[PDB]
């Protein structure tokens, strides 16, 4: 009975610790190769710092307030760390979704106009993109959540919003469509879209430097296609669930969110497939 539940306690943190030191250590890696690397400081680079970012917030906070919420089985911080919490969530995949768009416009505009490219994408402009993104994500994600729209008035759920040691994040039917289509649903059909130009337009063409081109690009369709495989579950589920509950089963729901947290490890080890990348982390690791 207490044994069960301090054995369960003691490998569960454990497993959230590493969960935690590889999103962390992975993403510093990203950014300080980046960061220190003059060869790697391309601007497509700069949208994979910000993706970076997301990732590494994610692992410095959003996984450590969850894990005391797996481990301990109740929220331990108060009412507005839950909605900064709940917040900080919502902003990460936005933002993580907004910038693989931006990156998957990127490359299609180099591919279809190398000159135009040239002469338009500028450090500067670069930064200005970024800020937008991250200005977007911060409106879309955090304004309804600190004005309440996403609040519900089914008993259930006043329970829990009454409860200072509940942090589930019971939504109305409004909020979880709309927040999913703005979040979500409508950033992965253009970066869908845009992705599949950008394979017919890379068919459509020395050979060496043509092959190290196409690698990096089928490097950064693994990155949009795990991404995908990683919340697409919890968000088929969220909009199934407004119809129905019973048809998916609830440990299965957070099960899916916990996938989509497990992404912010994935992109350091993908980055891998590249040399530049390898060499950077050999010679930072020390
Ligand atoms: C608690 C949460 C809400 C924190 C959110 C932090 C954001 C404001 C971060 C996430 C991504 C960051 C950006 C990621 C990348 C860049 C590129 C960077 O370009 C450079 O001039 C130097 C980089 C290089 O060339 O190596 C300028 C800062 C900027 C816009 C960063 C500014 C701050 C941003 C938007
Ligand atoms: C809220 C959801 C439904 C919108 C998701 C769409 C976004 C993922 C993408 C689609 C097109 C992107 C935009 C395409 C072009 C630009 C121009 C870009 O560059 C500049 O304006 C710099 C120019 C300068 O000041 O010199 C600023 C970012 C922005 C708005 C991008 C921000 C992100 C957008 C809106
Ligand atoms: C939760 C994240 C939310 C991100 C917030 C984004 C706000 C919009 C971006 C923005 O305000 N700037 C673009 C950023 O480049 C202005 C900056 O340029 C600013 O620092 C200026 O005061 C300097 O340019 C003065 O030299
Ligand atoms: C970018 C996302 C922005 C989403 C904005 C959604 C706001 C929707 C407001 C709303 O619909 N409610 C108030 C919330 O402020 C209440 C109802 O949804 C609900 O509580 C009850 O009427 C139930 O009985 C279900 O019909
Ligand atoms: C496109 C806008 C259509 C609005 C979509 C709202 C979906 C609400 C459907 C729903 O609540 N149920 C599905 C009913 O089949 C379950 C109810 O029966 C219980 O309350
Ligand atoms: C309170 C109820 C929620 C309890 C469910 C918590 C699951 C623990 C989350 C976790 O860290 N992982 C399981 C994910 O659920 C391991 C991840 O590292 C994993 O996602 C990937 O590495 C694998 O897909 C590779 O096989
Ligand atoms: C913070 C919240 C709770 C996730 C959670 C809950 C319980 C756990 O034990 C572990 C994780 N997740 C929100 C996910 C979300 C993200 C984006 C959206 O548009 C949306 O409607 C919902
Ligand atoms: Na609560």
């Amino acid at each position: 009975a207490e044994l069960l539940s301090q054995q369960w306690e003691a490998g569960m943190s454990l497993l959230m610790a590493l969960v935690v030191l590889l999103i962390v250590a992975g993403n510093v890696l990203v950014i300080a190769a980046i960061g220190s690397t003059q060869r790697l400081q391309t601007l497509t680079n700069l949208f994979i710092t910000s993706l970076a970012c997301a990732d590494l917030v994610v692992g410095l906070l959003v996984v450590p307030f969850g894990a005391t919420l797996v481990v301990r089985g109740t929220w331990l911080w108060g009412s507005f760390l839950c909605e900064l919490w709940t917040s900080l969530d919502v902003l990460c995949v936005t933002a993580s979704i907004e910038t693989l768009c931006v990156i998957a416009i990127d490359r299609y505009l180099a591919i279809t106009s190398p000159f135009r490219y040239q002469s338009l994408m500028t450090r500067a402009r670069a930064k200005v993109i970024i800020c937008t993104v991250w200005a977007i994500s911060a409106l879309v994600s955090f304004l309804p959540i600190m004005m309440h729209w996403w609040r519900d008035e089914d008993p259930q759920a006043l329970k829990c919003y009454q409860d200072p040691g509940c942090c589930d994040f019971v939504t109305n039917r409004a909020y979880a469509i709309a927040s999913s289509i703005i979040s979500f649903y409508i950033p992965l059909l253009i970066m869908i879209f845009v992705a599949l130009r950008v394979y017919r337009e890379a068919k459509e063409q020395s050979r060496v430097m043509l092959m190290r081109e196409h690698k990096a690009l089928k490097t950064l369709g693994i990155i949009m296609g795990v991404f995908t495989l990683c919340w697409l579950p919890f968000f088929l589920v969220n909009i199934v669930n407004v119809f129905n509950r019973d048809l998916v089963p609830d440990w299965l729901f957070v099960a899916f969110n916990w996938l989509g947290y497990a992404n912010s490890a994935m992109n350091p080890i993908i980055y891998c497939r590249s040399p530049d990348f390898r060499k950077a982390f050999k010679r930072l690791l020390a």
